[PDB]
Order: structure tokens, then sequence, then C-alpha cells
């Protein structure tokens, strides 16, 4: 209606924009818990809906990266334990979740299979060492077949 | 200056907000390559700077999650190969990077150590099997000590 009304409309659009600016900034640096308020007026509702969606997306996305950060430490800790021979240590999948949690069990399961082969070897070789030669090393696939043939090799030497 | 000027200021603030809205939305769904333009006017520059920062943050953050997605498949593939005894397979760290890349080498290194113990066992046990008993299983720490004592056990039986 007047020159003052125009100036005022602009001063308001400018501060509404400044608030959205402060908000996006508070996202750029982890402040993703404190919810955004409601839109200043009809024209900014869709915009504000997206801000909320964004905050939500950034929040979850940060949790997952945090996960992968816990995964690396756990793997590193397990690696250290195993180099010292403490092979019963595993990555704690219990406090992880989603993708990270699955990778952790994957690692524990992969090693468990390798350890299981050794458990069996330490076993029959222990029986071979203390007399009895009845036990036979399990048959293994691919390249692990060498373990089974090598154990058979010393199985004859003894038995005959 | 006039009632029309006020209405016009509002129609403009409304479309500027609508553009920012479309932009945040194009972020909500992967369109993070096409750069945002320049701000419509002085009052929206800080806001637009943050949009660019956000797009950049969302872009990198997506790359890392993509990484962890490639890590899980690689681990799964290696796990499958190893269950079939193809123990020379590893997770391809070469096409990964950052955190994911380190986790991959960690896994390959952890297993390599376990495999190395078996290589040594298959070795001296092979020599024990084909006559000569001079070789001695390496001394192992923690719980892997059983392997070394078990191999010693069958080392005497033969030698005497
Ligand atoms: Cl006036
Ligand atoms: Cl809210
Ligand atoms: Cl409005
Ligand atoms: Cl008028
Ligand atoms: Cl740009
Ligand atoms: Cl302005």
């Amino acid at each position: 209606g007047s020159h003052m009304g125009l100036f005022n409309a602009h001063a308001v659009a400018q501060q509404r924009a400044d608030r959205i600016a402060t908000l996006l900034q508070s996202f750029a640096d982890g402040q993703l818990d404190t919810a955004v308020g409601e839109a200043p007026a009809p024209g900014y509702e869709r915009l504000y809906d997206s801000l909320r969606a964004l905050q939500r997306q950034l929040r979850e996305q940060r949790a997952e990266l945090q996960q992968v950060e816990s995964l690396e430490a756990g793997l590193a800790e397990m690696s250290r334990q195993h180099e010292a021979g403490w092979i019963d240590q595993t990555i704690p999948a219990e406090r992880l979740e989603g993708r990270a949690a699955r990778i952790a069990k994957g690692v524990n399961e992969l090693v468990a299979a390798h350890i299981a082969v050794k458990m069996k070897v330490v076993s029959v070789v222990t029986a071979y060492g203390q007399g009895n030669f009845e036990p036979l090393m399990d048959r293994l696939p691919g390249k692990k077949a060498q373990i089974t043939e090598a154990i058979d090799g010393v199985r004859e030497r003894l038995r005959g």
C-alpha cells in the first residue's frame, strides 16, 4: 500500500531467509537433534517440510557413518587380540546395527571357519601324538585340501 | 510504493522460497551433481552458500555409505570363496577408499595371519610325514599355543 509496506515486506523476507540460513548452517555442524519450528507463513511450508526431511536424512546418515567408525575400531581391536593369539575375541556386533552389524558378524564368521579348521587339526594331531591313530582329518575343499592331505601324510608314517 | 508493489514483493519472495524448496527436494533424492545457481539477491546469499555446503556434505556422505555397501558385498564374496576353500581370495581394497578401504585390508590381514599359521602347520607336518623330523613348529602366543604344543606332541611320537 505504501513505500513503507514494501520495505517492510522485504525486511521480513530477509529475516525469514536469514533463519533458514542459520538452520541449514546448524545442520552443517551436527545440530540435528533440535527440531526446526513451523514455517513462518504458507509460502514457506513446503520449504520447511524439506528442511525437516533433510535434518532427518542427515541424522540417520550420520548414525551409519558413526557405525562404520565403531566397526573399524572393533576390527582393529580384534586384529590386535588375534596377533597376540587371543583368538576367541570377536567384533561386538551387539552394539552395532544395520550394515555395520552384518559386516561384523561376517568377519567373525569368516575367521571362525578358519579357526574351526585349526581346532580339528590340533585335535587329531593330538590323538596322533598320544598314541591312537584311528581319527581322520576331515576332507577339505579347494586349497584347504592341502591341510587334509598333509595330515593324511603323517597319518601313514605313524600307522605303518 | 503501491499496493501492487507489495503484492509483487510477496509473489517474488514466494517463488524464491519455492525454488529453495525444489532444491532441498532435489537433495532428498540423489540429485547432488547439478550445482545450485547463484542467489536471487543479496539477502539470500548466505542461505545459498549453505545450500552448496549442504549439497557437498550430502554428496561425500553418500560416497562413504556407497563404500560400506561395496565392503559388505566384497566380504560376502570372500566368505563364500573361503567356505569353498579358495583361501587366496581377498576383498579388493584397490577400488575402495578411506574408512572402507582400511576395514577391507584389516579383514585381509586378519585372515592372512590365520592362514599363515596353517601354511606353517601343513609344512612341518608334511616334512614329518615324509621322513625328516628336524623342523619345529614355531612358538605361538595365547591360545594358538595349543597348535604349537600339539605339533610338538606328534613330533616326539615320531622322533622316538
Ligand atoms: Cl509511504
Ligand atoms: Cl519440528
Ligand atoms: Cl507467503
Ligand atoms: Cl496501487
Ligand atoms: Cl554452483
Ligand atoms: Cl534481499
